[PDB]
């Protein structure tokens, strides 16, 4: 295995580098603006060195934004594939490339036999070819990993099957900056080539000057470069026909011939395109070629990629006569004029790149290596796209629980082959394709419209609640004596419990377990545990008393805490915000212990009085002018006081002091141990009067963040011997801060209400002398070194938190981990901080044609963890990445992949079991089985189960951390009779291996195995 922390790679370009030594000046470049006036050798090309020019038609199809996805499929896109069809049908030499699989196979399976029939010969014969093969052109910056393999897998599986085929060469020509997580996947999934556009237009320049649009991205921790992907960036503004053909759009413009007139469509360089002719073909061609010579002075061969194409486009049969002829015309006339020395004709991007390659095979070009990633994104001026990091930020955390969902469904149900009654295939597809949709570079960025972002949370929903069905049918089976388990397949056996979605304060979704001496005495509930390993965490459920104890299925008492339900209150009367307790509902909460991909039973039964077992949290209301707090049956009376500091301890964990106005002031790790300086602040951010405005895309701050106004906050502290709690209602947020003995977990209800162009801001700030260093992670997989850099903007500065984020010095380290994407930064030595939301009343000038102004109340989640970091083993300061702690990762862990919660419907299970999986193996810490997945319906005779593992790197601090099982994946299953290593997708086979044994894999390091069972 490669070292991953102490080999500092050797690339010819390292981004973090580059950038320290770039100075960004905008400046007027002439006709091509943010570049220069190109000049080139007319000698260069001659009778035996031609330039080879391939012209690729495209058209970019959005799953949703300005109309949803079904209504753009009838208006637009079923148009586009229907004359795509019988155009290249006819017209053999016509070429077309197509990247979006959902529209295509929701117009597939509307076809006729006849035209599935005609369709599968242009994909045969090469005319029509599909670049990338996911469901969507995912978004970059917010997805995790897991989901962005999701989508890739649901597009390519489809294509497999009906089409044949699988890309090998990716089109991305539209998300708003570019992630090395898409190299990584791609080139695990049988990629060998791939393209981008949208990188920074200071990036494009200087790459450009040294001929490096074209490089081996490699990982920025990979030494060797077996994780190298050949990858080509187009040079200029964007990806439509005017910034393709050369570096000047007026020249370009007339060379888009839908914009004539007839079409309502025209060139805003004020030129428009001409039909072409026998008396004009000679002065347009001379005017086309010198645009293609000057595109070709950017790279290295002889071979020029051409792309034609634009939003929507090749839809009326019109369109499609107007380009192809037009194009056909300059063909014949430049091919055979020998002192243009060109050979020019319509082409795919696979036929490109195979061009490319030959050339490179034959010593004609070297290509130079890359590492680092494309982030933040700004094609002009100050306009820098990191607005979209947090833009609606309530289907951004619904990502991150629907991700898990899924996870948890396809994992629970692939233990076993289902009838086909019970449906559990169709309830599986459609939760994976919902969720795979919103991956779509305007859907999880929250840049749709209003009533798209609807569509896509109805989707979502429906996506939820199969997801549930499919895990409680699975529970139900998976814990009932066999010679018993009698299934209704429609049948709600469990119903989910989950404590944070939608969350306290957004939606009141979860049921109370109704206990009585006149009713139901006890009542089973059932724990899922999705991850390799033993696992304990806390969990809490709604009961209908307080005098409720908990015992294990061998009848062995568990120790449980009980505190009071609380929610909090906009007093539109006293204009306060406070809180208020039920006074029949309560919380119950103990530790659950499960298996390595198991489950666990637990029953609660009630009593007339305090049982053994469980004991109750104080409560204390801090503000002036209190009134009384009842809580029906509860043993204890709420305390009430003026606002002070407090500190609070559970365990033998971290001592936290917060501020009278219940924000965390310090934190002290050890009995020993300072007071270390942790400050929490929420601060806002505005729009600017003059000049550009921010919107769902761009932050464009009227200057740094101000402090929110707090006044004399309502603090309500809960005290209980295994969870303990301060919460504050402040403007626009619930702030609350949980401890369990370990770091402590924070969650904000916010609620941004009617502030109009502001964006809320939560701020850490602490002494750590991080100076300009700050580290965020890519997708949910890799930490990569940021560097603060005063000569960009604020707005430059921020950076995307998919998961999680941290400074440090020599000694001390704070790590920030998240249950949602969100923006974020390090402005100064010792800070960290990350946007809650956004309200903006204006359009940012991007298409949308709206400002953000749908927001809802959201729960976001974190972990908060503090530690010594100075015996740890760390990259050297050359070093472009950065790892997580042990701690921290499993703090992650608790976010994303939490324990899933099942309360027994009926009143009684008959033939109950009280655990499954105690015999799976608790693989190392590290490891994680990122899918499991079965491949097979129940009528195949060989069924056959995937499985995605993931070994992440933690950092050596000097705990010795031992015992653990080798976990081979090829033997969860009985009957193995063969086991294969694949591609990520599962749809090639590359390895057939010994003995039936999955090998686990090395750090940083994800491989796929398929076990065949008998
Ligand atoms: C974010 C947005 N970027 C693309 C914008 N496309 C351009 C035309 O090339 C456009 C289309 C419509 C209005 C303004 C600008 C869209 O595909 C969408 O995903
Ligand atoms: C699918 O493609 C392969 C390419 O290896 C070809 O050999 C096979 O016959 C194809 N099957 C068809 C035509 O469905
Ligand atoms: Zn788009």
């Amino acid at each position: 295995c490669q070292d991953v922390v102490q080999d500092v790679p050797n690339v010819d370009v390292q981004m973090l580098e580059l950038y320290d030594r770039m100075s960004f000046k905008d400046i007027d470049g002439g006709v091509w603006k943010q570049g220069w006036n190109i000049k080139y050798d007319p000698l260069k090309y001659n009778a035996h060195h031609k330039l080879k020019v391939f012209v690729v038609p495209h058209s970019h199809n959005d799953p949703g934004w300005i109309q949803t996805f079904e209504e753009y499929y009838q208006h637009d896109t079923k148009h586009i594939l229907s004359n795509a069809l019988r155009h290249l049908h006819d017209n053999p030499e016509m070429k077309f490339i197509w990247a979006e699989i959902s529209y295509f196979a929701r117009f597939y399976h509307d076809l006729g036999e006849n035209k599935k029939l005609q369709m599968k010969s242009i994909v045969k014969n090469g005319q029509l070819e599909f670049v990338t093969g996911g469901w969507v052109m995912p978004d970059e910056a917010n997805s995790h990993w897991r989901n962005v393999l999701l989508q890739l897998t649901e597009g390519q599986t489809w294509l497999k099957q009906f089409m044949n085929v699988t890309p090998t060469a990716s089109w991305a020509i539209d998300p708003f900056g570019h992630s090395p997580t898409m190299p990584y996947i791609l080139q695990k999934s049988g990629f060998k080539n791939m393209l981008i556009q949208r990188t920074h237009y200071s990036v494009k320049k200087e790459l450009a000057q040294q001929r490096q649009l074209e490089f081996l991205w490699r990982q920025i921790w990979d030494n060797k470069g077996d994780t190298a992907l050949f990858t080509h960036m187009m040079p200029f503004y964007s990806y439509d026909i005017p910034h393709t053909c050369g570096p000047d759009p007026k020249v370009c413009c007339q060379f888009d011939f839908k914009r004539m007139g007839s079409f309502g469509l025209s060139c805003p360089w004020k030129v428009p395109p001409r039909t072409i002719s026998d008396q004009n073909v000679a002065a347009r061609s001379d005017l086309l070629v010198d645009q293609w010579k000057k595109k070709a002075e950017l790279y290295r061969t002889n071979v020029l990629l051409i792309p034609l194409g634009d939003d929507f486009r090749f839809k009326q049969n019109t369109e499609w006569d107007v380009q192809r002829v037009n194009y056909e015309r300059l063909f014949e006339h430049i091919n055979s004029q020998a002192h243009f020395n060109v050979q020019a004709q319509f082409g795919t991007l696979q036929e490109y790149f195979d061009a490319v390659h030959q050339a490179e095979r034959a010593g004609q070009a070297e290509f130079p290596t890359l590492s680092g990633d494309f982030f933040t994104y700004a094609d002009r001026s100050d306009n820098y796209w990191s607005g979209y990091y947090t833009s609606r930020p309530y289907h951004k955390r619904m990502d991150r629980v629907l991700m898990h969902y899924v996870r948890a469904a396809e994992m629970l149900s692939a233990w076993h082959s289902w009838d086909g009654m019970a449906r559990i295939e169709e309830r599986l597809e459609q939760a994976r394709r919902e969720l795979s949709l919103f991956q779509h570079h305007d859907g999880i960025t929250g840049t749709a419209k209003t009533h798209v972002v609807v569509d896509y949370e109805q989707r979502m929903q429906e996506a939820l609640k199969a997801c549930q069905m499919v895990m409680q049918q699975s529970v139900y089976r998976l814990l009932t004596k066999p010679s018993i388990y009698s299934p209704d397949f429609s049948f709600s056996y469990f119903t989910l419990d989950d404590s944070r979605w939608p969350g306290s304060g957004v939606e009141d979704s979860r049921t109370t377990i109704i206990l009585g001496e006149d009713i139901l005495p006890s009542k089973h509930v059932v724990m899922h545990n999705t991850l390799p390993h033993w696992r304990e965490q806390l969990v809490d459920f709604y009961v209908s008393s307080p005098f409720v104890s908990v015992t294990d299925l061998a009848n062995n008492p568990v120790e449980a805490q009980v505190s009071p339900v609380w929610s909090w209150h906009h007093d539109t009367l006293t204009k306060t915000i406070h809180p208020q307790g039920s006074t029949t509902k309560y919380r119950i909460i103990f530790k659950a212990r499960v298996p390595p991909m198991g489950l666990a039973t637990y029953v609660l039964t009630i009593s007339d009085s305090k049982p053994e077992h469980t004991s109750y949290a104080s409560n204390l209301l801090l503000r002036k002018n209190p009134t009384s707090l009842p809580l029906g049956q509860y043993p204890e009376d709420v305390k009430f006081g003026d606002p002070r500091e407090i500190s609070l301890r559970v365990g033998n964990g971290p001592t936290l002091a917060f501020s009278e106005q219940g924000l965390l002031k310090s934190i002290q790790l050890t009995q020993d141990s300072p007071h270390v300086p942790v400050h929490f602040k929420f601060l806002k951010y505005g729009v600017r009067s003059h000049g550009d405005r921010s919107g769902a895309y761009l932050f464009l701050p009227n200057g740094p963040a101000s402090p929110v106004e707090l006044g004399q906050p309502v603090v309500l502290v809960t005290k209980g011997k295994l969870e303990s709690s301060v919460s504050v209602g402040l403007p626009s947020v619930v702030h609350q801060t949980i401890m369990r003995g370990g770091a402590p977990e924070i969650r904000n209800l916010v609620d941004i209400g009617s502030l109009d162009n502001t964006e809320i801001v939560m701020r850490l700030e602490t002494h750590i002398d991080s100076g300009d260093i700050f580290y965020t992670d890519l997708n949910g997989l890799q930490f990569i070194k940021r560097r603060r850099l005063d000569k960009l903007p604020l707005q430059a500065n921020y950076y995307p938190i998919p998961s999680g984020m941290f400074i440090e010095d020599a000694n001390t380290r704070l790590t920030l981990l998240t249950g949602q994407p969100l923006g974020g930064s390090s402005l100064a030595s010792g800070e960290l901080e990350i946007m809650q939301d956004r309200r903006l009343a204006s359009d940012d000038e991007r298409g949308l044609g709206q400002g953000v102004l749908d927001n809802k109340p959201v729960l976001h989640i974190y972990r908060l963890v503090l530690e010594k970091v100075n015996n740890c083993v760390r990259p050297s300061k050359l070093h472009p990445a950065g790892y997580l702690t042990s701690a921290a990762h499993k703090a992650s862990q608790s976010l994303l992949d939490p324990l899933d919660k099942f309360i027994f419907a009926e009143n009684e299970w008959i033939g109950a079991q009280g655990q499954f999986g105690g015999d799976h193996p608790s693989a190392r810490e590290d490891l994680d089985v990122s899918v499991m997945r079965r491949l097979t319906k129940s009528s195949a005779k060989t069924q056959r189960v995937g499985y995605v593992l993931h070994r992440t790197n933690l950092m050596q601090c000097g705990t010795p951390e031992e015992h653990t099982q080798k976990l081979d994946v090829c033997h969860l299953l009985p009957n193995v009779a063969r086991c294969e290593r694949t591609t990520l997708t599962f749809l090639q086979n590359l390895e057939h291996l010994d003995g039936m044994v999955a090998p686990e894999v090395c750090p940083m390091e994800t491989a796929a195995y398929v076990s065949s069972h008998s």
